[PDB]
């Protein structure tokens, strides 16, 4: 197995996947690495299994249909994986913890949002449909772009949103378009 965490790229107390060479810190994996379970398969392996059991799940889908799906176990897992893919980018640090807003010429957002809040919300089964999760994720980046205005720091929001959106289209097999 790898000797660094797949998500944060650091060593430490790592848990190894039994079905692939990836490794994880306990709370870097989503959901948090399960207590017992031998063997244990990581979320990458669990996602690959869903795909393998239902090859047709990779055919193109409309975003509108995906968003309305209820958060049954497979859609729960897909949103956990998508959140984990955003944490995999180092730029996610800017959006992880609770933000605060005190900049001359800007006002903070009406509804602040951050990754760890979305993580807790998933863990607590607070989303009933994929749409709830996707709306909170997109709100993170929208708040950032609106608050930072013309500061070049707005680009970090565009960058991490692009990681989100690419992974959303991949994981949920959104129909390819120009
Ligand atoms: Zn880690
Ligand atoms: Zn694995
Ligand atoms: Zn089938």
């Amino acid at each position: 197995n790898s000797n660094i965490c797949e998500v944060c790229n650091k060593w430490g107390r790592l848990f190894c996947c039994d079905t692939c060479p990836r490794s994880f810190h306990e709370h870097c994996h989503i959901p948090s690495v399960e207590a017992n379970k031998n063997p244990w398969s990581c979320i990458f392996c669990r996602i690959k299994t869903i795909q393998e059991r239902c090859p047709e799940s990779q055919s193109g889908h409309q975003e509108s249909e995906v968003l309305m799906r209820q958060m049954l176990p497979e859609e729960q897992l897909k949103c956990e994986f998508l959140l984990l893919k955003v944490y995999c980018d180092s730029k996610s640090c800017f959006f992880a913890s609770e933000p605060y807003y005190n900049r001359e010429g800007s006002q903070g957002p009406q509804k602040p949002m951050w990754l760890n809040k979305v993580k807790t919300s998933l863990n607590e089964q607070m989303y009933t449909r994929v749409e709830g999760f996707v709306q909170d994720m997109r709100l993170i980046f929208h708040n950032h772009k609106e608050f930072y205005r013309e500061d070049k720091f707005t680009r970090l929001g565009i960058q991490v949103q692009d990681i989100f959106e690419k992974n959303f289209r991949n994981i949920f097999a959104i129909q390819e378009t120009s």
